[PDB]
């Protein structure tokens, strides 16, 4: 069960996501299908809801940080930003729907590999989608894969024009995931902020990539206690693979290479060049945005960098 | 064994393909692959070739339209137009490898139901590609399945960076073949044609994606009963996948339903719409092209706009 307290914290993105197991996430996921009205406007039946968030948490692999409580992680952002941002006045519960599921979706049965080892080692699965965002593409085939059983169809009881509607707009946002279009998208988005229209479908359709997006690498926003981990679990899963890389002749990134990355400076990087121009945008559009999460993205730069100092220093006595 | 008449009637459009078989198509298309040179400039093994070739021929399924044949079809006009439009003094021989190549993998192991059946019957293709061009994707997959084998990979003596080069290529290829994204080609087309440069590379990209298209729907170019036939074969299929339609109740496309679809009416539309504009673009650059090919397509066209005249008046005989 779940107390009032924790449904309360559910709310905010200062919630500690390590402090849960599988089982008390399900749950969370389970709560906010509940809370945003999404059983009652598409008849989910409840039972289905429960079982298919099981089938879902079934098919993520147990990787260092493209796992699970990463999926919880993202959708309970996603669930963050719809009352922060008030979500539920500019979006229909179709896109809600379409937020939450692909938020919980977008990477089942991830590799530990990301999609540039897949290429260079020509992968079943690079072959597969033919190079184009091969792993994105498979997360989202196994999603729709899951939701043909019926045991789990979370969807049974919506007539076959939503659901149509549902899988382009899952899609879209799953493969909007990739980090290789980030700059595509980027630029995409902040030229139709120069006159954003909330009823231009296109306009909206970047803006619901642009927020999956955001939830997708939001750690940092998360209080320093609870982001840390994540960065080092990342890491983790990274080195797995650069070791796998050099140990087989596919080239490694500097982002990946023991020799070259140090946690402090990747997110210095990624604090200033990814994360706080794309939530500053983000802000224009929504002003609370500013206050409850691109403080904790500043002050995480700021710490990273104090943290900067002492690594580079300790470097020196090691040689 | 090629006799000396054969290989030179294989570089003009006028060849007729339903004579020979499987066993002499392999021939003509082994012998497209030496007279080329591409065995020469990147050191195929003319074993290898030869299994390849045969790899490939087993793939492909039993269709009334989407076969073997068709295939063989495709990559002579594409060998047809390499001789009369000289391509080999624009092109690389790299280009040239990836034309021919993709031209002969185009439509690898095609079901028979096209995209739009797949999507609406929520297939295992559809669910695997998430409706975006399914058989395409699947085509281009099942390619380079067979070029994974140690024993088809033609391409075993290329470079690293050559093989890539190659793939992307051939993928670009043979994922313009979907109609679905014929306007959108056409039209970058139109516009680099503006002001054609066989420097840009992105220029000479459409181009490649245009001379492939042109090949894949070029059965009108031929002579009137060696186009005919494959008319027929096309329906044949699309009825196939019309009635399996109408009993799974699914919706049917109008130019496969057997009380709506006439051969006159249809290729009619698809000539003056879709191909002749096509071919008079293509015709910008090449102007040798206008009597070769624009020629007996507007032959068709007229000779099929005469006969659904006949079809009128035959059918008004009858109410
Ligand atoms: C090199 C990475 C940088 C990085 N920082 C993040 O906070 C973060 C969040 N998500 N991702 C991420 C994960 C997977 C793929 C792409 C990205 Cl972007 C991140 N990558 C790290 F130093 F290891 F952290
Ligand atoms: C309804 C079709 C129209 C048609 N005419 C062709 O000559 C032709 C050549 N290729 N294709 C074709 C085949 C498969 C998919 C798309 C096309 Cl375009 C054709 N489709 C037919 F009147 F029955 F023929
Ligand atoms: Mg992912
Ligand atoms: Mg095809
Ligand atoms: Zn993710
Ligand atoms: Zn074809």
């Amino acid at each position: 069960l779940l107390s009032p307290e924790t449904i309360e914290a559910l709310r905010k993105p200062t919630f500690d996501v390590w402090l849960w197991e599988p089982n008390e996430m399900l749950s969370c996921l389970e709560h906010m299908y509940h809370d945003l009205g999404l059983v009652r406007d598409f008849s989910i039946n409840p039972v289905t809801l429960r079982r298919w968030l099981f089938c879902v948490h079934d098919n993520y692999r147990n990787n260092p940080f493209h796992n699970f409580r990463h999926c919880f992680c993202v959708a309970q952002m996603m669930y963050s930003m719809v009352w922060l941002c008030s979500l539920q006045e500019k979006f229909s519960q179709t896109d809600i729907l379409i937020l939450m599921t692909a938020a919980i979706c977008h990477d089942l049965d991830h590799p530990g590999y990301n999609n540039t080892y897949q290429i260079n080692a020509r992968t079943e699965l690079a072959v597969r989608y033919n190079d184009i965002s091969p792993l994105e593409n498979h997360h989202c085939a196994v999603a729709f894969q899951i939701l043909a059983e019926p045991e789990c169809n979370i969807f049974s009881n919506i007539p076959p024009d939503g659901f149509k509607q549902i899988r382009q707009g899952m899609i879209t946002l799953i493969l909007a995931t990739d980090m290789a279009r980030h700059a595509e998208i980027m630029d995409s988005f902040k030229e139709k902020m120069e006159n954003f229209d909330y009823s231009n479908e296109e306009h909206m359709t970047l803006l619901k990539m642009i927020l999956i997006k955001c939830c997708d690498i939001s750690n940092e926003v998360r209080p320093m206690e609870v982001a840390e981990p994540w960065v080092d679990c990342l890491l983790e899963e990274y080195f797995m693979q650069s070791d796998r890389e050099k140990s087989e002749g596919l080239p490694v990134a500097p982002f990946m290479d023991r020799d070259k990355v140090t946690k402090a400076t990747a997110q210095i990087g990624f604090i200033k060049f990814v994360l706080i121009p794309m939530f500053e945008t983000v802000t224009k559009l929504f002003p609370m945005v500013e206050e409850i999460m691109l403080q904790p993205l500043w002050e995480s730069r700021d710490r990273y960098e104090e943290l900067k100092r002492i690594d580079d220093a300790m470097k020196e006595l090691q040689k």
